[PDB]
């Protein structure tokens, strides 16, 4: 309200968001394609309950108009058991004029999916995925190419943008 109260709040959120870059992303499922489109009647004869994981990763860009991607998550299955994720590639996004939080674009980034066993060791794999969204809400999409028919499916999850998300004390 007063007159250094009103810079010093500001100072402090300019300063804070530029000095301590970097911010905690998660994404979650949302809404997914089929590729199939097959009627399924062989291991869903009846109502089954399967479980959820956490999405998370970060972000980082590069004076070269460049876009780190990294991801980092983990499934749970039925039967005990994390899958942890982690990506790692390039990505291009496009600013806008007079808007700038508003960001479009796409890129290529690699996930390796690590394991627990004497075959099904850790092994990469390539996926490309986009990023666009515009302040707190952020829209992960991700495509898999192969032929035609069975090499042309998107993907749509949720991403939000937060910090540390553990605990804060102060």
């Amino acid at each position: 309200m007063n007159a250094d109260e009103w810079m010093t709040t500001f100072r402090e959120n300019i300063a804070q968001t530029w000095q301590q870059p970097e911010h905690y992303d998660l994404y979650i499922p949302a809404i997914t394609w089929h590729a199939r489109f097959a009627y399924d009647k062989e291991k869903t004869d009846r109502y089954n309950e399967r479980p959820w994981g956490g999405g998370f990763g970060l972000s980082r860009w590069d004076e070269k108009g460049n876009w780190h991607g990294l991801y980092a998550m983990a499934f749970k299955d039925s039967w005990n058991k994390w899958e942890p994720i982690a990506g790692y590639g390039w990505e291009s996004t496009w600013r806008p004029l007079a808007d700038e939080n508003f960001h479009l674009g796409l890129g290529f980034t690699a996930g390796v999916t690590a394991r627990d066993n004497w075959n099904y060791i850790p092994l990469p794999v390539l996926l490309p995925l986009a990023s666009v969204g515009y302040g707190p809400v952020t829209f992960q999409m991700t495509y898999i190419p192969g032929t035609y028919n069975n090499g042309n499916v998107y993907f749509a999850w949720m991403r939000f943008q937060f910090l540390e998300h553990h605990h804060h004390h102060h």
